[PDB]
């Protein structure tokens, strides 16, 4: 992901390198090339404009028009902007004594496999996870998580068809008690498109279970519709953090890049492969460095 954008940003910066001091017109041309490139990666006009303005301001503050190496000033400011556009420092959910997190999103987003990968990740960090297959309408969706839980060595409770949220609560509580589970990961129903009633039932499930986190899983190979999925889930259910899956895929990446800005929710993890350990904590500073060719 981001290959084309990466190449283009590195080219724009490299074009300045070794040619000494630049003029204001030269700087304008470079900022244009950056803003346009972002565009061509399908970043929305606002994220592009704001990003380039940030860079212009910070570069001018660093006396880019006095520098004999403006390329390095532009590199540093694009890096620092790009790192904060993605979240700044790395964040992860606050682990307290007994946690309950929803995973929400579309079918095909990576949501169900992410639930199992999270369980594995946190089991390795000493937590005691429980997976909950919460689709009350589609047994096949629950069976998928059951198998994945088996794969990662984490117990799975399956809800029953049509089970009330109160009953789900009661059964999850019981199992968590008996098995000393301290991280409960609820894989909620996924559909290929936003399903309004589901969204109603999901909001209700949230009222009854009271999750500490609601993690929206988005496929980073998709476009701006990912952020309108994000708005729909956030308005109606209320979301606390993002997981971006399939960062290993080929795609423009503009919607993924902006997700942190459009949604105002931290990216906690990113999926980087189809393997059980393809999941890892998201580090803005690391993705920014990659995109700019710094390893
Ligand atoms: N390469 C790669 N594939 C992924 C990743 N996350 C999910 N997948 C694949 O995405 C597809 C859909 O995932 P699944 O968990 O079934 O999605 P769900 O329908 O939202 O629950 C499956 O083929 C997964 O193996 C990822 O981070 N990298």
């Amino acid at each position: 992901m981001f290959q084309q954008l990466s190449a283009r940003l590195q080219e724009a910066i490299g074009r300045l390198r070794g040619r000494g001091r630049i003029t204001e017109e030269d700087l304008k041309a470079t900022l244009r090339e950056i803003r346009r490139a972002l565009m061509d990666a399908d970043v929305n006009l606002e994220v592009t404009r704001d990003f380039v303005e940030r860079v212009r301001e910070e570069a001018l503050g660093k006396q880019v028009l006095e520098s004999l190496t403006p390329a390095e000033v532009i590199l540093a400011t694009v890096y620092e902007a790009l790192k904060e556009a993605l979240g700044g420092e790395a964040r992860l959910p606050v682990l307290k004594d007994r946690n309950l997190w929803f995973l929400v999103g579309l079918q095909g987003s990576g949501k169900t496999t992410t639930a199992a990968k999270l369980a594995l990740y946190y089991k390795g960090k000493g937590r005691r996870p429980l997976l909950v297959a919460a689709d009350t309408q589609r047994p096949a969706a629950r069976e998928q998580l059951r198998l994945l839980g088996e794969k990662v060595g984490v117990p799975v409770l399956e809800v029953m068809d049509g089970e009330s949220p109160e009953s789900i609560r009661r059964r999850v509580e019981e199992k968590a008690r008996l098995e000393a589970r301290d991280l409960i990961l609820v894989d909620t129903a996924g559909r290929l498109q936003i399903d309004e009633p589901l969204m109603g039932e999901l909001a209700r499930l949230k009222e009854v279970l009271g999750p500490d986190e609601v993690l929206l899983v988005l496929d980073a190979m998709t476009g701006q519709e990912a952020l309108s999925v994000a708005r729909a889930f956030d308005e109606k259910v209320g979301v606390t953090g993002l997981v971006l899956t399939k960062l290993d895929g080929d795609a423009r990446g503009g919607a993924a890049l902006s997700a942190r800005h459009v949604t105002g929710k931290p990216i906690y993890f990113a999926g980087v492969s189809e393997k059980p350990e393809g999941l890892e904590p998201f580090y803005p500073e690391r993705l920014a460095g990659r995109i700019l060719g710094m390893g």
